[PDB]
């Protein structure tokens, strides 16, 4: 178990001015009583860094312990203590220390000095020496389930992330070590990233993440002008847009989709007001990083990336609603002619499998299996094709993409059939037929190519699989358990003659064909009876209990997003329809026009110009 | 694709002072630059209306650009830039000049200095002498899907619609060249008609257009009081009125229709405050245009006419309530008395076909085959003799007339099956049979007679007719796909014969009669059993999926609206039997009385007198 960082009531373990007087001394406050603590280091030649003088665990210095302990932000053992570490001749430094141990690895004075929020006991290790880009990687400072508090790991990272300008201001230009903007922890983390990972989706927040953003953008052309710090990539390769896009962060996504300035700062929009009449705004939007042109764009991580649960509301913003929008009006024809070509081949499937013979007719009968085989096998490939790509996107998104699991299984067990059709055995059949049933069932997956079907096979899976789904281990217990006594029952002659056919005459109570009857061809005939009884009201219950259930969680008032879910489906099939096929592949098409917008800090991006028609926000400029 | 209107990124199209040195002169604003362009244009014999001088796709002039470029609503090049014009010898006029593209047609300097809102910008055109008529009558000019602006073509129009009454008053009374309320554009549309045409149902924008709608009608009287300007019809024959009512704007519909005012103005007034005592009311309504009386009424246009979602909000208001429900009293024996023809034809139409022959009692079996066919013809006449007169009604309202077709296929199928049997063959029995169905379930037409049935014949159909048709569509998939799996694995021996039989005993599983047994006739039993307890399970989920789907469109706690789509039935149903039967024409039958209210700028107007008792709306006046 980790130490805490701070106790007033539980001493630091150890794992004259000894440590117990010198954290006393700190922690009140008090520099006077220091006296004779630089004579008793040079007799004994010790140092304040030594393990004698920090907590045994950690590291916690006696600096750590003076600024833990402040009052009113400022402690009067700071400055003092410094000059007994610089009089002792310290190899090392104690502004420079940090903890060893698993939790708190590398933390620093400086740190907490920040988050104290106090800028003097800041300033004041500046002028002695402490380094701005000291490294808190400890578990404590990484992002995970439990206690945590991930900042970014730097203390010019971690005054961005609670709130302090001053520090900042400080930080970034000062005359004995300035803070780079540029700096990054172990993720490859700048502070630009650090404010996207600590933004969760709530209002404030998120006007606490933007208003820093934005602060800490604009501070960076006036110190490094020659550096786009928004092109930076950590060591997954993300810039700050695209971690915003793989974490699912609509506000800030949404903000620096559509960043707008004037005047000053211009060069740092991507957003660009074109012209403007009446309800009618014509804008121009930067396609860096979100056409799918390149490799690992916005689109491509949105789609097959995210795990967030608003994937649907990160597709329909803006420009990547129209981006996506004319992408589809190219693919449209190549969607149904995909559309065209699984007709074709689920109708020579039904065809053929409805002409199967007992265990010109019989040649047309070889060329469709012919057919079906090489079908088969085109399927197989290119499902097999897609997981090679599309490794992690089926293990979060089951939801979403179960019909390329779907397609993959009717593909394997329509080879399968034509193998065991060609070494002869009966199971090639019920092998023929299953994949008869999961082709025809695979047919729906095309009804998003129709705004009308699209919605609709969205609003019918409301959440009711994973319900069911543990409504089944109830009912299974309550159909096993009654099965077994039913037979065991019926054993006596003076109907349940095994387990699989009491199951079935139990589960047809439920489709409403249940046999209820006083049979008179047992001994035990009223018990039977009353068995049933029991069975049929605890299942009408329970079914009852579960339609409750179903709709005071899908009756809820909240607004339809059936609309979203299916641009997400769109853009999933666009942007794999872009790729062409395995043995095809098409080229990339890039979007917008290259136009000049100003003068780099000439200025050349390519620009998406979206057109919007707005009568409510015209009217309100009014 | 359209060029922008105005790009600081996208230099124009061409489809020394050139035309860059001069658009980037305009552009900035300074004016001491522009010398040199009169000598260079006298020098070449050129123009500044010539296509060198302006955008190749639109015909965008320097005038256009410097307008385009405004800083605090002045720009310094704009009134110098006309004395080089003046001064060069031009036939034509760069304030009159226009755009020659599709999409900007016609758009003129004027338009973008007062959609600018800069009054001076608006004065010093027509000071040179810019036509205050100049039409804008381009694709994004008219009203579509997509990015458009419709405000009615006319600078006039334009400041009524982007609330500028500065610019109003400026264009109607200048001494150069004033503004006519009376003009119109390619839809016959005035400034009433465009008010009318931009308005939605939003409170803000209904507060917009009614404002200005009443502000423009007062100064018509002071300008041009020999002018009715409520009473100018478009292309299609619309007042303003009229068209409120055809495009379902239900805010501008119901102040014109209701509107009052006192003292000057008061011949501006469609309602007339009569006499009032307590919580009593008494008023007289205006039936211009509104009386079914005369051809192309308000009744009849929205009845007939709109295709509008709220047209039963239309018919409540007052007073189409009062004249409908009196217009109603007088038909309803009229009513009753076809619900009784209508029995007596069934009565006999189930009779003769109860006693049908195998393939006194004769002869009357003989009369009674004469009166279904006289019965059908006369229906057939009857609802061809509709849909000449209603040509477009059952393409927009097929939720709301389709008893008219089915009215028609089942009189169509009673003359049918009577041609069938004098010409003797065995198929002339379905056709009566089904006929008889038909004619059956038309008694419904009948129950919106009675208050009480009606509003229940609204109730029952809330949305569910388009999602039980796209629920068809996957429901058919897993029928058919699981019948012809049943049948291919029915054919080893050692139930399920036919596609139709297969599907017929999947259909029963959904009505409670589905057979779920393990059959011991078949090789393949466990397969077949596990395919049919997959179809239940499929079925049983898809069937849930589409209740918790259809509770949560349809309970929703909107106010329940069936009263007033009861009264548009009625209304449909009166305004039908207003014109009589086909053999015999009703006369139309005035509403109201001849009452002089006032002298027009004596006033005689057809007055429907209203008395309403709001004891509510008193108790605040106390
Ligand atoms: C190898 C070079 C020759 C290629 C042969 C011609 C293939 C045409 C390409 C094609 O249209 O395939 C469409 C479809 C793929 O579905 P999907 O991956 O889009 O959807 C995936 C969703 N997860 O594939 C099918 O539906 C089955 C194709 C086999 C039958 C072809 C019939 C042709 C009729 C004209
Ligand atoms: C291993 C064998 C498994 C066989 C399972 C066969 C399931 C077929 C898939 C299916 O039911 O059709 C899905 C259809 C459209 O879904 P979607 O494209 O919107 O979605 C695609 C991306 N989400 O929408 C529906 O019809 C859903 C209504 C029925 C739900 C049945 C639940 C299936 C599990 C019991
Ligand atoms: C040609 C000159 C002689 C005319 C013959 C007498 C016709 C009376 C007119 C009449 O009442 O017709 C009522 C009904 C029409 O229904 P609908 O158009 O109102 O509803 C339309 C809704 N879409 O029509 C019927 O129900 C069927 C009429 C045929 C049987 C008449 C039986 C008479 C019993 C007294
Ligand atoms: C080509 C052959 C087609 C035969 C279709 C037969 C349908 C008969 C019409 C009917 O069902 O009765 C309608 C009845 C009253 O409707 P309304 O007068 O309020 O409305 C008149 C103006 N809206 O209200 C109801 O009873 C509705 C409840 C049943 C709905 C059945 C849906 C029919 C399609 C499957």
């Amino acid at each position: 178990e980790p130490p805490p960082m701070e106790s007033p009531f539980q001493r630091e373990d150890r794992n004259r001015f000894d440590r117990d007087r010198l954290f006393s001394v700190v922690s009140r406050g008090v520099p006077e009583e220091l006296t004779g603590l630089l004579e008793y280091l040079r007799w004994n030649s010790k140092y304040l860094t030594d393990s004698a003088y920090t907590e045994g665990s950690t590291g916690k210095t006696c600096l750590m312990k003076a600024v833990l302990n402040l009052q009113d932000g400022v402690n009067a053992c700071i400055m003092p203590l410094l000059q007994i570490d610089k009089d002792s001749g310290n190899p090392k430094l104690l502004v420079n220390a940090q903890c060893t141990d698993e939790f708190y690895q590398g933390h620093s004075a400086l740190h907490i000095a920040i988050e104290k929020r106090s800028l003097q006991c800041v300033k004041l290790l500046v002028e002695n020496g402490a380094d701005v880009h000291l490294r808190a990687c400890g578990r404590f400072f990484q992002k995970h389930q439990g206690t945590c508090f991930y900042f970014g790991e730097l203390p010019l990272s971690l005054a961005a992330c609670t709130k302090q300008w001053d520090v900042v201001t400080y930080l970034l230009e000062n005359p004995h070590q300035p803070a780079s903007l540029e700096a990054t922890d172990s993720l490859g983390n700048t502070v630009l990233h650090a404010l996207v990972m600590i933004a969760d989706n709530s209002p404030e927040n998120s006007a606490l993440v933007i208003h820093m953003y934005d602060g800490l953008l604009q501070m960076g052309a006036r110190l490094c002008p020659t550096v786009q710090l928004e092109e930076i990539s950590n060591h997954q390769g993300l810039t700050p847009l695209k971690l915003a896009a793989k974490e699912g962060k609509i506000e800030i996504f949404r903000h620096i989709l559509q960043r707008e300035f004037s005047g000053p700062y211009q060069p740092l929009s991507r957003k660009f007001t074109e012209w403007c009449y009446g309800p009618v705004r014509v804008s121009l939007y930067d396609l860096s990083s979100v056409d799918s042109w390149e490799k690992n764009s916005v689109l491509e991580i949105i789609a097959f990336h995210c795990k967030s649960p608003n994937r649907h509301r990160m597709v329909v913003l803006e420009p990547l609603n129209k981006l996506l929008q004319e992408k589809w009006d190219r693919l449209v024809s190549r969607f149904f002619f995909n559309f065209a070509c699984y007709l074709v081949y689920m109708f020579i499937f039904t065809v053929v499998a409805y002409h199967q013979p007992s265990l010109f007719g019989e040649s047309m009968l070889l060329l469709g299996h012919i057919l079906i085989l090489l079908g088969g096998i085109y399927l197989l490939l290119g499902q097999l094709w897609y997981f090679w790509r599309r490794r992690l996107f089926i293990w979060i998104s089951f939801m979403d993409s179960y019909f390329e699991i779907l397609f993959l299984l009717q593909a394997l067990l329509t080879v399968l059939s034509q193998v065991l059709r060609f070494m002869e055995t009966e199971w090639y059949l019920p092998l023929l037929v299953l994949s008869l049933v999961l082709g025809w069932l695979n047919l729906l997956y095309y009804t998003r190519g129709f705004q009308h079907t699209g919605i609709y096979s969205v609003m019918i899976q409301k959440v009711i699989l994973r319900d069911l789904l543990r409504f089944l281990l109830v009912y299974l217990v309550f159909l096993f358990g009654f099965a077994v006594a039913l037979v065991s029952l019926s054993r006596e002659a003076r109907p349940y003659r095994s387990i699989l056919d009491a199951s079935l005459e139990l589960f047809k109570f439920t489709i409403g064909m249940g046999e209820l009857a006083f049979q008179e061809q047992l001994r035990f005939r009223g018990v039977v009876l009353l068995l049933l009884l029991a069975y049929v009201l605890l299942t009408y219950v329970l079914l009852l209990n579960m339609l409750i259930a179903l709709m005071s969680e899908t009756v809820n008032h909240v607004a339809d997003n059936s609309w979203s879910i299916w641009k997400l489906q769109k853009a999933i099939s666009v942007l794999e329809m872009e790729n062409g096929y395995w043995w095809c592949r098409r080229k990339k098409h890039r979007e917008g026009r290259l136009l000049k917008v100003g003068t780099r800090g000439p200025d050349e991006r390519w620009c998406f110009r979206v057109e919007e028609v707005n009568w409510a926000a015209w009217e309100k400029t009014l």
